C-alpha cells in the first residue's frame, strides 16, 4: 500500500524521482538550528549551533531466509458474475459460465469437476517478490561488500562483519547470484486433465525472448555468497511454469537490463488481473530492503540469528480457465490499482518507504521491550488485541503493521488479511540473554560493558552479555509527532539540578528521569561526563552514540536503584560550537529549543542529494478525469490560415494570427 | 533571458547591432557634467567640470573548470496530451500516447518502460552551452593572450599575467584549442532497445557535412593552453551521439565558418522543441564570457582560485520516441521563444548583457562582505532566505540571480529551477586571509600596502595580506537606480562635514563617517590628500583608483577601528576646477548636480565605435490566444530582493526584509 | 564593538571612557590604555583609596 506508507514522511520532506546509490551504507536525517541555555546564580551562558546533524545509519546487508508456507487465496481478479450476493465462488455460475465460452466441448465435464480445488489457487506475491528482487539487484549492482570490514565501532568495542556473517566471500552485489533458469514451457489448450502442483499463467500477446530469461530466474533458488539484504537465501517457487500465449514462447535471451524487468511486470499484472498480489509483494520488500545499524555496540542482538521470512507458494490455475478472467473484475476496495500506478512512476520511492517502516518499528520495540509481564497489554500479547480481522497466523506484516499503528496513532485497513514477509519480534519473545563477539580496541573496556572477562588486552575476541534489548533506532521521521518521556523528542525541553554551594561540585541524581534529560542536553552543549553508580560500582558515559547524539538511559546497561554520583570539576570539552561550565555555583537551569528543520541525506562521507522530477501524490481521480475528458476533441486535421500583412519595409514578409 | 538582462542596461543607452571586438580589455562608461556648489566659514565658490569619464575595465581572462553534475528535467516541447490536468507527467497518458500514434502495437509495453525512466533526466543545456562558444572561438579569433603582460597597474605594485596564471604560453584564441571529434553515428529506424548513456536527437531534412563537424566538436574535450573565458576545461559530454535523421548524415568536413554554426543551433532547436534548454544555456555563458578587471590591488583575491561551473549532464530521447515531440507542445511561459528570437538576430548583443550581469553581482558582494556573520541575513544564509522554489542545491545561477534581485530591487522568476553555471562565492566563504602575489615597482612599497617583507627593492616579487574582499567593480550602468551611503552614487547630494582643528599641520578625524565624507568633498574638488593610520602606521590615499573617480572607505585596507592623522601642508593639486580651495574653514557644505550622460568605449587607447543599424525590439506578450492564466506557481523558481538599512556604524552593512 | 574588530576599541568619546576605565576596577580588572595621538599610556588603577 503506497497511501499508508506516503503518510509515515515528514511534512517538511519533498522527495524527488532519481536517487543515485553508491555505496552499501547511507546516513539519512535532518539540519536543525538548536538555540541553548545555562543558567546559574553567577549568569546567563547562551550558545547557538546553526547547523546540528541528527543521522540514523541504515545499510544493504542483512541475514535473512526464506520458508515456503501455506496462506490465504486472493480472490480479486475473477469475472463479478461467477461471485454470489455475500462473496465467494458460487459454483454452478462457473459450470454455466465454461459452457458460453470458446472452450473445447469435450473438456467442458473433466474441466468443471477440477474447478472446485483450482479456482481457489490464487496467489502471485511470490513470483511479483522475486521478480522486484531483480529489477534493484541490476540497478543497483555497482555496490561492493568487503570481508573484513567495520560493522559497528565506538571507540571501546569494536564489531567486524567477519563476526556477526560467516561463510563469507567479498563479491558485488551483481556478482553474489548465479541463478539457473527454470522451464518455461507454453500450455497445450487441448490437454485432457488439468495438471495441478504446477502453476499456468496468462500473458498478452507473444512471450519475448527477454521475458522468458526474467520469469526463467524469478521461479528459481537464490544461493548468495555476500550477505545482501535484496539477495538473501530463498527456495526453489516452482520447477515449471505453463503460460497460455497462443503466440509461441521465444527461447532464452540470458542478458536483461532492469528496465525489461518493468516490462515484464507490467504485462504480468494487466493480463492476470493481480494488482492486490503486488501490493501485498510491495509492503513485503518495504520491510527487507534496508536493515538498521546499531546505535549501540550491546544493540546488535537484534542481528544475531537471521529472522525468517514467510514467502506464499505460488499457485495459479488462470491458464487452465481463460474465460473466468475478463474486463469486468471483482474488487473490494475502489483504490485497488493505485499501488502499482505508484511504482511503475517512481521506482526509487521505495528507498524512502522502506526507512520509513522500520524506523517506525525498531523505535516501538525499544519501548515494547521496557514493560513487565505482568500487564494486559505486554511483550506476548500485543498483537491479538489490536488485530480486528482473521488472518491465518499473527506473523509476517500484520506484526509490523500493527507497531506502525501503534507510533503514528492512525487505523490501518488493508483488503485482505495476509500473512506474509519478515518477522522481526524473534530475540524479543525468546526472553533469554544472548552473547554477542566484540574485539577489543582499549584494555579499560569490561568497566562500561557487562563483558564475560575482567581482564582484556587489546585486539582479543570477547563475548558481551545483553539482557534486556536497547533501542536500535533514534525517531527522526516520526520527530514529535506521538512523543514519549523516554526517547524526550520534544522541540523545547528544560532541567533543574538542584545544588548548595558547601557540596564541592559533587551532585547525586536520586530521580532517574532527570539524569537521562540532564546527561542528554551537556552532549548537544559538547560535554564529556562520567558518572559512577554508588550501589554496584559501575560507570556510564553520555557519549555512547557518534549518530543522533542524544543519551537513552538503556545506556545504563543494568536495572537497579537509582544513586548516581556526577563529579562536575572533569567535565571535558569535546566537540566545536559548545558552551563552557568552568566552575558552576548554587542551582543550574539547562534547556534547548529547535526552530526549522532541512533534509539531508549522506554517503561515503560527502552529502548524497536528490536529483529528477517533482515526486506528486497520485489519486485514482487523477487519471480517470483524463479518461472522463478522453481526449474529446474529434480527431480531424483542421488547419487555419495565417494573413500576409505589407509593412514599410517590403522586402521582409510579416504573418498575422487573423 | 534577454528581456531580464536588457531590463539592466540605462534608459538613456540603447546599443547598435554590430560591436568589432579586437583586444583581450574594453573600457566602458559615461561622459557626465558635474556642477559643483562649495560654502564654507571664509565664503562661496561656484564651479563646473563640464567633461568627466567614469569607467570600468572589463577582460577575456578567467580561470574556470567544468564540473557535469545530475540537475532536473526541462519539460518543455513534450506534447500536452502526456501531462494531465495539473502540470504533472503521467505514465498512464504516455501508454496511450504511444498506442495511438502507430499501426505495431507488439513494441507498447517496452517502448513505455524505457520512456518512463529516460524523460525524468532529458537536458540539452550542456549542447548548446558547448556550440555557442564555438560560435565566439571563431567570430573573435584573432584575440592575444602574451604572457609577460601587465594585469593590474597602479604605480607601487603590479600584477604580471605569469602570476595568477601559471601553466600557461602566448598564442591566440583560435590556436588555443586543438578539438577531437566524437562518432556521429545514424539512428536506423527499427532497433527496438535504446543504447544505455547514448542521447538521440531529431534532425530538418539531411544533416550537412558542415553540421557533422560542429556536433563532433562540441561534444568533445575542451582542453585550452592559454587562459580564455569562452575556452575554459570542459569535461567530455559523451562518446555517441545518434541522429535520427530522415537522409543519412554525410562524413566530417573538418573546417566551418561562425556562420555555419548560427544554422546548426537554428534547426537542432526547432527539431526538438529545446526552446527553454537555450534560455539556460544563453544565462550559463552571460556569466563566463567576461571577468572584472580589478578596480585596486587587493581586489584580485577574488580571482586566485578557480571557480567551479556546473555543466548538466547530456541526455535526450527525442530520436528514440518521435511521437512524444508532436505539432501541440507544453510550456509553462507564452514567451518561452524570445531568447532564441533575440540572439539570432542580434547576436553581437550578448556582450552588453555579460558586462550588465557581472557588474551587478561584483558590487552587491561588496556589500554581502561587509555583513557581519551574527544576523539573520549573512554570507551563509542569504541565498537560502531568498529562493522560493525547490532546486537541487543553492548553486551557479540561483546564487547570481539572487544578487541582480538585491541589486535592482525586484522579483526575478525563472520558469524552471534549474542550478547550472559559475558559482562565485568560494573566495567570500573562508574564514581565511588570501595571498595575493605581486612585484615591487618603487622602494616605498611596504608603507603602503599590507606586506609581508618590510623592506623590498625594485624588481622583487613578494606577497600582500587581504583579510576583508574589497569591491572589484564600481556602478556604471546601474548607477542611481538605487542609493547606499557607501558607494554614495547620487544624481544630487548634499554633502556636510565638520573640520577638525588644525594644530600644527595635522587635523586628527577619530570618527569613520565624517572621515569619509571628507576626502570625498577633497577628491571631487580635486585635491590629493594622504592621511597616516595610527593604528597600523601605514599611508592611505583618496586617489587610489584613477578610472571610477570616487572614494570608497575599503581604501583604508584596515576592518576594524582606528583613527587618522590628515597632512593638511601636503595637499597636492592635480585636477583644479574654479570650485577648488586648498584651506578649509568650519563647516564644509558641496552641494554638486549631474547632467547631460553618453556612453562611451574605449579598446587599446583608441575610441571603440559601434556598427550596424539601429536595434528593433523583439518581445511577445503574456497571452496568445489563452483564456485564464492557469497560475501553476508551484515548481516556477521566485527570487526575493534584500533593502539595505543603514546604521550607526557605517563600517558594518545590514539587510532586511521591504 | 564588533566581531570583526579583534578586541581592539577606540574610544571617540572622552565622557564613556572615564565611565568604562572606572567601573572595569570597581570589577578589579588591570586595564592599561594607550593615546593614539601623543603616544602616551594610562592606567585606571592610579589611586588605593577611593
Amino acid at each position: 500500500m503506497s497511501s499508508l506508507l506516503n503518510s509515515l514522511l515528514p511534512e517538511y520532506f519533498k522527495p524527488k524521482t532519481n536517487l543515485n546509490i553508491n555505496s552499501s551504507r547511507v546516513q539519512y536525517g535532518f539540519n536543525a538550528r538548536i538555540d541553548m541555555q545555562y543558567e546559574d546564580d553567577s549568569g546567563t551562558r547562551k550558545g547557538s549551533r546553526p547547523n546540528a546533524f541528527m543521522s540514523n545509519t541504515v545499510a544493504f546487508i542483512g541475514n535473512y531466509e526464506g520458508i515456503i508456507v501455506d496462506d490465504i487465496p486472493i480472490l480479486d481478479g475473477l469475472r463479478a458474475d461467477i461471485f454470489d450476493t455475500h462473496g465467494d465462488l458460487d459454483m454452478g455460475l462457473v459450470e454455466d459460465a465454461l459452457s458460453k465460452s470458446t472452450m473445447i466441448r469435450r473438456n467442458v465435464p473433466t474441466y468443471t469437476a477440477y474447478a472446485s480445488e483450482l479456482l481457489y489457487k490464487r496467489n502471485l506475491t511470490s513470483l511479483f517478490y522475486n521478480m522486484l528482487r531483480l529489477y534493484y539487484i541490476k540497478k543497483w549492482g555497482s555496490i561492493k561488500y568487503e570481508k573484513d570490514a567495520i560493522f559497528y565501532d565506538n571507540g571501546h568495542a569494536c564489531l567486524l562483519n567477519r563476526q556477526l556473517f560467516p561463510k563469507s566471500r567479498d563479491a558485488s552485489l551483481e556478482s553474489s547470484l548465479s541463478l539457473p533458469e527454470a522451464e518455461i514451457a507454453m500450455l497445450d489448450p487441448g490437454l485432457e486433465f488439468p495438471e495441478e502442483d504446477v502453476p499456468a499463467i496468462l500473458w498478452h500477446g507473444r512471450v519475448s525472448s527477454r521475458a522468458t530469461c526474467i520469469l526463467g530466474q524469478a521461479c528459481s533458488e537464490f544461493a548468495p555468497l555476500a550477505p545482501f539484504s535484496i539477495a538473501h537465501y530463498s527456495p526453489q517457487l516452482t520447477r515449471k511454469l505453463f503460460v497460455n500465449a497462443p503466440a509461441g514462447i521465444e527461447p532464452s535471451s540470458g542478458r536483461y537490463t532492469h528496465e525489461d524487468v518493468k516490462d515484464a511486470i507490467t504485462i504480468l499484472v494487466s493480463a492476470n488481473q493481480a494488482y492486490t498480489d503486488f501490493e501485498a509483494a510491495y509492503l513485503m520488500l518495504a520491510q527487507t530492503l534496508v536493515s538498521p545499524v546499531p546505535r549501540t555496540a550491546e544493540a546488535s542482538a537484534w542481528f544475531i540469528n537471521a529472522g525468517m521470512v514467510n514467502m506464499p507458494t505460488l499457485s495459479c490455475a488462470n491458464g487452465y480457465y481463460p474465460a473466468l478472467t475478463n474486463v469486468n473484475p471483482y474488487h473490494r476496495l475502489d483504490t485497488w490499482k493505485d499501488t502499482l500506478n505508484h511504482w511503475v512512476a517512481y521506482p526509487d520511492m521505495l528507498f524512502y518507504h522502506s526507512v520509513a517502516m522500520i524506523e517506525s518499528c525498531y523505535v516501538e520495540l525499544g519501548n515494547v521491550a521496557r514493560v513487565s509481564d505482568s500487564d494486559a497489554i505486554n511483550k506476548y500479547t500485543f498483537t491479538e488485541l489490536s488485530v480486528q480481522g482473521r488472518p491465518v497466523m499473527n506473523r509476517g506484516i500484520i506484526v509490523d503493521l500493527t507497531l506502525v499503528a501503534m507510533r503514528t496513532g492512525r487505523e490501518i485497513s488493508l483488503p485482505y488479511p495476509v500473512s506474509c514477509g519478515l518477522t522481526r519480534t524473534d530475540a524479543l519473545l525468546q526472553g533469554t540473554e544472548i552473547h554477542v563477539p566484540v574485539v577489543v580496541k582499549d584494555i579499560d573496556m569490561p568497566q562500561y560493558y557487562n563483558a564475560i572477562d575482567k581482564d582484556v588486552i587489546e585486539g582479543q575476541e570477547t563475548v558481551i552479555k545483553v539482557k534486556q534489548l536497547p533501542p536500535a533506532m533514534y525517531p527522526i521521521y516520526t520527530y514529535g509527532i506521538n512523543t514519549t518521556e523516554f526517547y524526550s523528542d520534544h522541540f523545547e525541553d528544560q532541567v533543574q539540578v538542584e545544588m548548595a554551594p558547601i557540596d564541592n561540585g559533587k551532585a547525586v541524581f536520586n530521580d532517574a528521569r532527570k539524569f537521562s534529560k540532564f546527561m542528554s542536553i551537556m552532549r548537544m552543549m559538547g560535554n564529556d561526563v562520567t558518572a559512577t553508580d554508588l550501589v554496584t560500582g559501575r560507570k556510564v558515559s553520555n557519549w555512547a552514540d557518534n549518530s543522533s547524539g542524544r543519551f537513552l538511559y538503556t545506556d545504563v546497561k543494568y536495572e537497579g536503584q537509582t544513586a548516581f554520583l556526577v563529579d562536575m570539576d572533569t567535565v571535558k570539552a569535546r566537540d566545536h560550537c559548545w558552551v563552557s561550565i568552568v566552575d558552576p555555583n548554587g542551582t543550574m537551569n539547562l534547556s534547548y529549543k529547535m526552530t526549522n528543520f532541512r533534509a539531508a541525506m549522506f554517503s561515503r562521507n560527502k552529502p548524497l542529494y536528490m536529483t529528477g522530477g517533482s515526486v506528486r501524490t497520485i489519486a485514482t481521480g487523477n487519471y480517470r478525469d483524463a479518461a472522463e475528458r478522453l481526449r474529446a476533441m474529434d480527431e480531424t486535421l483542421r488547419l487555419k490560415p495565417f494573413k500576409i500583412t505589407e509593412k514599410l519595409d517590403f522586402r521582409v514578409a510579416a504573418y498575422a494570427i487573423p
